[PDB]
């Protein structure tokens, strides 16, 4: 896939499941140099590592992390993607607590919803939609990555392992809550089991401080117990676009 001579690993920036995550530079003949994220790396686990690239490589969308390639004929085995300068959304927001406007936050949520709209249209169920799995670039563009998280997971998917695009819509509501709360943990210190019982007993997360009521209502819609009643991702995007068109709507809190 990618000639190893074309890759320069600069800084180690994080740690992943199978190894490091690094910032680097990719320069191939005919093409300008670009900034890349690089994951570096059991046999079964090697295919486990590389599967992420194969899935990621099925997708082409501005709100889904772009795969540049892999290094496999050489060692260490690598996966290269575009570089997202601002990292994971939950930590980026915690660092920037209170510092982005409602309209900026809605833009981030819209980018995430578009990503999910695309994946649902491709019949791809994510199963692990959470702000930690959303990456942010220098322009604040949010992209879905990562190809049972109890507090993000729909009640039926927990009970039955029924993962659908409608269970993803539940998870997206949780992401909305995370974004509007600037990266607070869903259900704070409640335990997984407490969360499981709380939801079954009709508890839902309250509006975050300063959260427009219309955004909280959209969260409640995403968290309907009847999965068929939840908005599909096209309706989610359209709702968010409506709010962007009509920012007046967002002042009610
Ligand atoms: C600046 O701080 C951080 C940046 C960052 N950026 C980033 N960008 C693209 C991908 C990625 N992780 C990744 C993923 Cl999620 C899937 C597959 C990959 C990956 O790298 C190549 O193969 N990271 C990421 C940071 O950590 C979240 C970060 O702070 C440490």
């Amino acid at each position: 896939e990618i000639d190893v001579s074309y890759v320069k690993i600069e800084e180690v920036i994080g740690a992943g499941e199978f190894g490091e995550v690094c910032r680097g530079r990719l320069k191939a003949p005919g093409k300008k140099e670009s900034c890349v994220a690089i994951k570096t790396l059991t046999e079964r686990q090697r295919r486990e590592f590389l599967s992420e690239a194969s899935i990621m490589g099925q997708f082409e969308h501005p709100n889904i992390i772009r795969l540049e390639g892999v290094v496999t004929n050489s060692m260490p085995v690598m996966i290269l993607t575009e570089f997202m300068e601002n990292g994971a959304l939950d930590s980026f927001l915690r660092l920037n607590d209170g510092q982005f406007t409602v309209i900026q936050l809605v833009g981030m949520l819209r980018g995430i919803a578009s990503g999910m709209r695309y994946l649902a249209e491709m019949s791809y169920v994510h199963r692990d939609l959470a702000a930690r799995n959303i990456l942010v670039n220098s322009n604040l563009v949010c992209k879905v990555s990562d190809f049972i998280p109890i507090r993000w997971t729909a009640p039926e998917a927990i009970a039955f392992r029924k993962f659908t695009s409608a269970s993803d819509a539940w998870s997206y509501g949780i992401v909305m809550w995370e974004v509007m709360s600037f990266g607070e943990r869903p259900y704070w210190d409640m335990s997984n089991q407490d969360v499981i019982n709380a939801i079954e007993q009709d508890y839902r997360l309250p509006p975050p401080p300063d959260c427009p009521t219309s955004l909280h209502q959209l969260m409640l819609d995403c968290w309907q117990k009847d999965r068929n009643a939840r908005p599909r991702f096209p309706q989610v995007v359209s709702a968010l676009d409506k709010m962007i068109r009509n920012p007046a709507s967002l002042k009610i809190v």
